[PDB]
């Protein structure tokens, strides 16, 4: 299943997607990706659109 991430950091902004079997797996890879790119914010997840968001 395709999941999306909306990045609204101070420095990195945009959207990316990933394929994952479920939501906890997609949250795992999105968190590592955010952390590798120095983004550190509040997170939300909406299962009706399969979209994560991180805001700094």
């Amino acid at each position: 299943m395709t999941y999306k991430l909306i990045l609204n950091g101070k420095t990195l902004k945009g959207e990316t997607t990933t394929e994952a079997v479920d939501a906890a797996t997609a949250e795992k890879v999105f968190k590592q990706y955010a952390n590798d790119n120095g983004v550190d914010g509040e997170w939300t997840y909406d299962d009706a659109t399969k979209t994560f968001t991180v805001t700094e």
